[PDB]
């Protein structure tokens, strides 16, 4: 009865490793696209189902390769994921928002046949690291049809995003690049009270925590994407009355548990 539901009934343990789908990859050359610097698509194979799309942005100086682990992790749980490179490694967060937008358009329209075969273009979300997380907040505001947004250790000079798109922000307690009280926390607090939102802060973690496999980032990112991209209420268990020793801050307006 949920036509977007994929994969077995989840356990926390299952969400800390690659999921039940085999993953194929497709390198998107910078030359082959406009509006962004290419990147890589991670998509399920050996399946006759379709999945929602996620576009993901790395941060300042970084490229898509840094977040490959999370591209594979999300795709393996049943998503078409395009991790972008930026036109310039120095692009700021509002530029990254424009480039995520171009990437979603390409994903739905000009990606390979095999990729569009596995894509439900009606169900799209965004995530990103650092300035890529600032661009995640900005594109959410610009594209209300997006199902979810997951800024990871986000950085932006703008602290207020007027988005209706459900947002889960991951902060890192020992982040010195985008300190939580000046970035992650105000982003969360300044989002509309009517918008479903969650803030989680990683204990014993720094700005670079999203650049390598991280059990907590995997659990909360997969769970938020599942709940909102797939309407998969089985993932509420990870998001509702949580007691996670990996988390040092948990905040919600409780619009996601019912």
């Amino acid at each position: 009865s949920n036509p977007y539901q994929r994969g077995p009934n989840p356990t926390r343990s299952a969400l800390t490793a690659d999921g039940p789908f085999s993953v194929k990859t497709y390198t998107v050359s910078r030359l082959s696209v406009s509006g962004f610097g290419g990147g890589r698509i991670y998509y399920p194979t050996g399946t006759s189902l379709t999945f929602g799309g996620i576009a993901m942005s790395p941060g300042y100086t970084a490229d898509a390769s840094s977040l490959a682990w999370l591209g594979r992790r999300l795709a393996s749980h049943g998503f078409v994921v395009l991790v972008i490179n930026t036109n310039s490694r120095f692009d700021g967060p509002d530029s990254r928002a424009s480039q995520l937008s171009a990437a979603l358009n390409y994903l739905r329209t000009s990606s390979p046949s095999a990729v569009r075969a596995r894509l439900d273009a009606n169900r799209l979300a965004v995530a990103g690291h650092s300035m890529g997380g600032g661009g995640t907040l900005r594109i959410a505001e610009q594209n209300p049809s997006l199902k979810a947004a997951v800024p990871l250790t986000p950085w932006h000079t703008d602290k207020t995003f007027n988005t209706s798109v459900p947002v889960l922000i991951v902060g890192a307690e020992a982040d010195t690049v985008a300190p939580v009280s000046q970035h992650a926390i105000p982003f969360y607090q300044n989002l509309p009270s009517t918008t479903p939102k969650v803030y989680v802060e990683l204990c014993n973690a720094s700005h670079i925590a999203p650049n390598s496999p991280n059990a907590a980032i995997s659990v909360y990112t997969i769970s938020w994407m599942k709940l909102w991209v797939d309407n998969d209420t089985r993932y509420r268990q990870f998001l509702c009355n949580v007691n996670d020793p990996a988390l040092c801050d948990f905040r919600t307006n409780n619009r996601h548990c019912q």
